[PDB]
């Protein structure tokens, strides 16, 4: 089964990385153990959605393409290694983002930097190592592959887009005209930059390239199937589903119980440009806008409660339903367009959408 | 002249990166200005020793190889872009290291994260962007080059070695057997791991791969000259000169005036495994070892003063002279061995050594 293959490959790649640290980097057993625990704590525990998308896209093509059994095994192993490169890339950004944001919990456990024996001094570098491991995986496992060049180039572009998206996210509550490294940044008072187009830019870059575009294209590359698809359609469907995924996350930050969320959501306190805040400002009257401005971005729990009441009273569930209906309509249209050149790839996209939507 | 070409290429690469952010990443002018200032503040102001080594190695080969003038210009431009990849890689590690270490100043100015309009939340990501820019440079400028694969593979290996070296450095005052992410780390009390071999491991990985190996090998790659040298000799001379460079830095941290150093050195307070501490413990009597243990790794200025007195009284200048004489002897021996296959490359190494030694 796909998941068991994927998890077995994690143990293989971990053993390869740690054994290389011992044979080539002069590591001692205690530091190798620290790095093993860091890898497990930061890479494991999630749903493996991104990595398993690579595997599922590759399985779709195997079902319809003639190959010797050894070639089928090679392609699946490559899809698993590629999927772990994306999981380790995500692990890098979660470790760093948690330190940047001063976060407390991630997936029901303390953020890595908060572990007593880690601290920010080590965790920033541990995050650097996580992303370096993605490149060590690629050069080792894909050394003789025809797709190595395209895969590394895609991966770099996606990583850069993600870092640019993090910049857009962390500065989303500043007035753009005031940004200046030499001057402490005040929070926006007018919220003029909390618009659907600005929110779409943040989300497109901060999450959609690594959560949807990279796994789908990597599945095509390891399958040597990229010429069988219209790349512009793949980008459009990846950016569309990815935005919906971030809207779901934004709603959950505000209203999903902390036990289910795996943390205490603080987007209101952090003055984030969330879908809820943009959608609220898109329908609020003058008194509602004024109440929002007087309470948003404040740690005071009573102020956070005022904001959640404004969102609840504004009936944002109706705006979410209209948005969800439009996304269902557009994703189904793109899936139809993908069937022109590849019904197998269109089906993988339908699975990815179904898993996101539910 | 070499320096003017190198600086002109910085402006070209900066314009390329920022123009790409506008045409492909939807950046606005204010964020483009923030990134321009971040690039200038974190990449410029140093001696450009690493980047200029690439240029000097390439100039050496141009002097003895037949090429059309357009090819000479292409090779020099590539050497400048490669040199800036290494300068931006260093910029990434300085930004992150300063945050990890809680540093105050770097090159006579505040550390980047301390700028009022930056903060740790932005600076960690700015550091991530600096390293991503090295890959954008490579894929753009070297897209059609025969050396692209080897250059990217070398660069990844050097980056990984550096991150591993940072782990060795940050944990150098812990007892290895006590390292555990779940347990807050006490400082060593026995200093048994402050040995010449453990110090050599820290230094080899944390600085020598990116400061000496990477510039020398990159100069060979852009010149298509790597088969003209014995790679094992290049590694040995790079690791040897690089260690001497770090010993010089360690002595300067303790005894160079802050105005000349560009910061207030705090290796004693930070309990670093410095050359001074290892060399002191290698010659101290029992009472001197006990006094060192009672004062090292403490913020108290009177305790720091006791350590500097112990170092001064131990006549560490005599150990430095013996070490320096041994390094001069070994670097000259390796330069001689390099002349067997390439007198031009051996001369570049002699220049690199001369610039380091003085
Ligand atoms: O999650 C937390 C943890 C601790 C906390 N303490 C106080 C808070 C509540 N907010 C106070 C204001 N604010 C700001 N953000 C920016 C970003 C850019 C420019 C100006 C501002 S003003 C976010 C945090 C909080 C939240
Ligand atoms: O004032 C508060 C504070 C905390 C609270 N926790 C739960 C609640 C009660 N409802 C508030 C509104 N709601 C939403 N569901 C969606 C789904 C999609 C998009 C927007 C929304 S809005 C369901 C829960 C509540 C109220
Ligand atoms: O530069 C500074 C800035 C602020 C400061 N405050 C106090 C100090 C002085 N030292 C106190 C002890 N110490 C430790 N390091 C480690 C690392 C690993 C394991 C245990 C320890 S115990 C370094 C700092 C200091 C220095
Ligand atoms: O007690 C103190 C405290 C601060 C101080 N600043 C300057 C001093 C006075 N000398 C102390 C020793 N020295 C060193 N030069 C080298 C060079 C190579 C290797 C080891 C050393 S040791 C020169 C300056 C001093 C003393
Ligand atoms: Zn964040
Ligand atoms: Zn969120
Ligand atoms: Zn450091
Ligand atoms: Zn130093």
């Amino acid at each position: 089964a796909s998941m068991e293959r994927f998890l077995s490959v994690y143990d293989e790649v971990q053993a390869f990385l740690l054994d290389q640290l011992q044979s080539k980097y002069e590591i001692d057993p205690n530091r190798a153990r620290y790095l093993r625990i860091m890898m497990d704590t930061t890479c494991l525990g999630g749903k493996y959605f991104r990595g398993m998308t690579v595997v599922n896209v590759a399985e779709g093509f195997l079902a319809v393409t003639q190959h010797d059994e050894a070639t089928k095994e090679r392609i699946l192993h490559d899809a698993c290694v590629g999927g772990w490169m994306i999981e380790f890339l995500q692990a890098h950004y979660l470790v760093e983002d948690d330190i940047m944001d001063g976060s407390v919990m991630r997936r029901g456990k303390p953020c890595w930097y908060r572990f007593p024996g880690v601290t920010t001094q080590c965790a920033i570098n541990d995050g650097i190592i996580l992303k370096s491991w993605t490149q060590i995986m690629a050069w080792h496992y894909f050394a003789d592959r025809p797709f190595l060049k395209d895969l590394l180039c895609l991966f770099q572009k996606v990583d850069y887009a993600t870092a640019v998206g993090q910049m857009y996210d962390v500065t989303s509550m500043c007035d753009s005209n005031k940004l200046d490294p030499e001057v402490a940044q005040p929070m926006t008072t007018d919220f003029a930059e909390f618009t659907p187009a600005i929110y779409k830019r943040i989300v497109k870059y901060k999450t959609t390239f690594y959560t949807y575009l990279l796994p789908l294209v990597m599945g095509l590359l390891v399958s040597e199937a990229a010429a069988s698809v219209e790349m512009n359609l793949v980008e459009r469907v990846a950016h569309l589903i990815g935005e919906y995924f971030q809207v779901q996350d934004d709603v959950m930050d505000c209203f999903t119980p902390p036990e289910q969320l795996g943390k205490v959501g603080t987007d209101i306190e952090d003055a984030k440009c969330s879908w809820l805040a943009v959608t609220f400002l898109g329908k609020a009257n003058a008194a509602q806008v004024a109440e929002f401005k007087a309470n948003y971005g404040e740690k005071d729990p009573a102020k956070v409660a005022v904001v959640k009441r404004l969102y609840s009273k504004a009936n944002l569930q109706a705006d979410f339903a209209a948005y969800e209906a439009e996304v269902v309509r557009e994703v189904e249209s793109l899936i139809e367009q993908l069937k022109v050149k590849s019904p197998t790839f269109a089906e993988s996209v339908a699975v990815v959408w179904e898993k996101t939507h539910k």
